[PDB]
């Protein structure tokens, strides 16, 4: 609970960001008069909608990776990346909402942040498994010698 | 294990609920003959589909908050909120499926439950970080006095 | 911290798999020239898109279940199901990409693996709660007897 509080903070922040995104769709729904069963309408609504939707489907990836990296590599490092990602995503949502062009730059930023997290989580897992593995590997070569 | 079992239960219940929503869409797909690559068709299907999709995208928000709140504030209180949310969501799904008007009321219900969870997670996190911060704050203004 | 390392590993693998599906959509987006605000186009694109979207919405269900089962029943068993599921999903994505028919077989495979995990998680939670409940139940029926 001590070594997880930073993670949980970034997590809650992320949830708030997602809640913001979905509030913006609800607003763009009134603004551009697009009725609830409808997913489609004026391009400015559609861009806002699609941004929220792209952000929503990546969220679980962010969460999973945040925690895995935070626990197996470094809480502080993971939390910082999470922050960078979350911020990049806000920029993505806003760029996309303007033009389908202005989402590209922030998307790449967020992709890097997320890849970094994946990289950390990967090392942290290797650091965990590789020693135990190499030990069991060498034990195989020692049983032969004796 | 003992301090998270109630959370895990509500989590599993939520998973089941989502599984239900999913099965309903598969049903309404046969019922209204809407073939797999198509996301669109009769209003009856689209409402069912969109309800599941709305429920699906909030689910990680619910999970994230449920656990952060459960762990940092109170397992029982979080778990009870989760239950309230999950029920409200079931109502939302069924209301929406009838008319895009009948989803509104339960949506608000679910939004409240989810916001409360966010609030609890927020308090719990403040309670964790605040004293240690006030300690360091006093240490500063105490450097002055001494 | 390490009675969860296998879980964390299957989790990260899952994230990578989703990262893969997302990249595949990005690719099919250029390949069939479908501009970003648009969700719709040639059936070849739509199938790839829909696959990624179906995979993405079940992902949180997978994660939630994987961890709850892994923690309350057995880490190795959960992780193995996770692996089966993940692989089944890869096959789903690929089949769906070719034809909306070739998705069905792997979908069922994935559905089994996922239900199995739900089953394990359910038992594990029963094993935790059910002793105490049946005991209180017998006590009640025993208070009557004596
Ligand atoms: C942290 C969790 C919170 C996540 C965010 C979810 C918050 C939920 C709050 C619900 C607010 C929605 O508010 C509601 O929106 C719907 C569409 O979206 C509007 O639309 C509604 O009224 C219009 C009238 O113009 C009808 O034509 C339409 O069929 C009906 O759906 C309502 O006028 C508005 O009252
Ligand atoms: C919703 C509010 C979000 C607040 C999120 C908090 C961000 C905190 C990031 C911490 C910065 C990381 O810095 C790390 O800190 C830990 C704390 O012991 C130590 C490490 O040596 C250091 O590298
Ligand atoms: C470099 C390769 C050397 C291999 C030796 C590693 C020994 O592996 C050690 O196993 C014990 C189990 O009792 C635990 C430690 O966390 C782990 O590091
Ligand atoms: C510990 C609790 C376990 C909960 C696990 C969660 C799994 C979810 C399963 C709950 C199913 C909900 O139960 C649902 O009730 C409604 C009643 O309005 C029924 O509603 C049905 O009949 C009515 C007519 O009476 C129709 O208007 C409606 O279109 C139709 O769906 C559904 O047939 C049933 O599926
Ligand atoms: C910094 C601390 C973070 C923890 C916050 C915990 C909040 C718990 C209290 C729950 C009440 C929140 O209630 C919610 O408030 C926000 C205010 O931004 C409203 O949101 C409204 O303002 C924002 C401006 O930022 C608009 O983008 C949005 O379109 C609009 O609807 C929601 O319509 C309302 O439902
Ligand atoms: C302006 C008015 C604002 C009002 C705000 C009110 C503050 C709300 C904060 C409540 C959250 C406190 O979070 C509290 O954390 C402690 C951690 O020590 C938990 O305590 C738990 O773990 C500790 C170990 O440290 C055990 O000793 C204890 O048996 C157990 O219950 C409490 O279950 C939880 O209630
Ligand atoms: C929680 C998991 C929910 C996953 C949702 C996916 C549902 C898949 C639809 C199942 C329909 C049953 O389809 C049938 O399955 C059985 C056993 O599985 C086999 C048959 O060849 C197949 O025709
Ligand atoms: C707490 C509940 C846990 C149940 C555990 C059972 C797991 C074994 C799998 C069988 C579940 C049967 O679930 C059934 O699936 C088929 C095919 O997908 C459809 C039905 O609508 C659904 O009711
Ligand atoms: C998958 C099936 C799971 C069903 C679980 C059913 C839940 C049963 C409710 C049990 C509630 C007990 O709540 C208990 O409260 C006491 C208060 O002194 C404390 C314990 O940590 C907590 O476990
Ligand atoms: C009853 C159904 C059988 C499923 C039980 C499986 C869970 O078995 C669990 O093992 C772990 C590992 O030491 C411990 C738990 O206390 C125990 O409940
Ligand atoms: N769901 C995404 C998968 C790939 C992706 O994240 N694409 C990025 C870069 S093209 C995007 O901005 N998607 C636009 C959107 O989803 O609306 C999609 O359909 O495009
Ligand atoms: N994805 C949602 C984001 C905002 C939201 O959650 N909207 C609520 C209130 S308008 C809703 O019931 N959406 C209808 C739907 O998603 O089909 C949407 O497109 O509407
Ligand atoms: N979101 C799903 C919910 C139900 C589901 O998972 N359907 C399966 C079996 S029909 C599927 O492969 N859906 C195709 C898709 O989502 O593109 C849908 O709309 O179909």
């Amino acid at each position: 609970k001590d070594e997880v509080a930073l993670l949980a903070a970034v997590t809650l922040l992320g949830v708030l960001l997602q809640a913001y995104f979905s509030l913006q769709v609800i607003s763009a729904r009134r603004a551009f008069r697009v009725s609830p069963p409808l997913t489609t309408g004026p391009p400015e609504f559609e861009r806002v909608y699609r941004a929220q939707v792209n952000c929503s489907e990546y969220f679980p990836l962010f969460l999973a990776t945040l925690w895995v990296a935070g626990i197996f590599f470094h809480e502080g490092a993971a939390a910082l990346c999470g922050l960078v990602y979350l911020f990049a995503r806000l920029r993505y949502f806003q760029g996309y909402a303007r033009s389908a062009q202005l989402r590209l730059a922030p998307l790449y930023a967020s992709a890097r942040a997320l890849w970094l997290l994946v990289a950390l989580a990967a090392l942290g897992l290797l650091a965990h498994f590789l020693p135990a593995a190499l030990r069991a590997a060498l034990l195989g070569r020692l049983r032969t010698l004796l």
